[PDB]
């Protein structure tokens, strides 16, 4: 069995915010987002609609992830820190309603052995300890598969997002200054979740 409805999260710096919310849409790597702060190109995708990772707008299943912690820990090469990292939330089933090409992972996507496919139902053959675990850095097969991910081809509209989870008050009010600029674009929920990041 799995979760539902499945929650499905993108963490993105506060500074792209203003660029989503004017095109509308996130934008997969290989369609150009307009994107301020950096935080695949050959990672064949077996289901349709096929092509590369980079084809694709990129979830986790989860927040508080492994690329947060590497973000938190100034390993990545954006050296901001975790706090003016938003995480947008949707839902699996939202994408699915809405008739969006989507992909999942058992695993990290990265990975030759990674399974991929493209039913909800497959989502019970995904390990749903390992994604919600909070003590994931050993063994590898739990690290692995907590980073099983969602993806959805070429572009995944901005009113699918119903909450953008901030790590403090300040970012929160930045969030919603910047929403207030954008008076057509969906408002979603601005929550203040510190038990999702590290
Ligand atoms: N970001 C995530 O939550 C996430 C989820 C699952 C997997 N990953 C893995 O991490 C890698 C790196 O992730 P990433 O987030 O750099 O991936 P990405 O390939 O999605 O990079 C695109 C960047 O542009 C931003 N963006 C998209 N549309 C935009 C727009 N209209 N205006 C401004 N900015 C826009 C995205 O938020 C992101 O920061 C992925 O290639 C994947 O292997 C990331």
């Amino acid at each position: 069995t799995y979760p539902e409805p499945t929650p499905i999260y993108h963490i993105t710096h506060i500074d792209n915010l203003k660029g989503i919310l004017r095109m509308g849409k996130l934008l997969a790597h290989n369609q150009s987002p307009p994107k301020q702060r950096s935080i695949r190109n050959r990672a064949k995708v077996p289901q349709p609609p096929g092509g590369v990772l980079h084809d694709y707008v990129p979830f986790y299943f989860c927040p508080r992830s492994p690329m947060l912690y590497a973000i938190y820990s100034g390993a990545t090469e954006y050296q901001g820190g975790q706090e003016p990292i938003l995480h947008l939330v949707s839902s699996a089933q939202a994408v699915h309603k809405a008739g969006l090409p989507f992909v999942f992972t058992d695993r990290h996507g990265v990975l030759s052995h990674a399974r991929f496919f493209r039913q909800l139902e497959e989502l019970a053959q995904l390990d749903w300890e390992a994604i919600q675990a909070s003590y994931w850095a050993d063994p590898p097969e739990l690290r692995e598969k907590k980073q099983a991910a969602f993806l959805v081809y070429k572009a995944f509209p901005w009113a699918l997002i119903e909450e953008i989870a901030v790590y403090s008050q300040r970012v929160g009010e930045e969030v919603l200054k910047i929403l207030k600029q954008f008076p057509e674009a969906r408002r979603p929920r601005v929550c203040i979740r510190k038990d999702w990041y590290y």
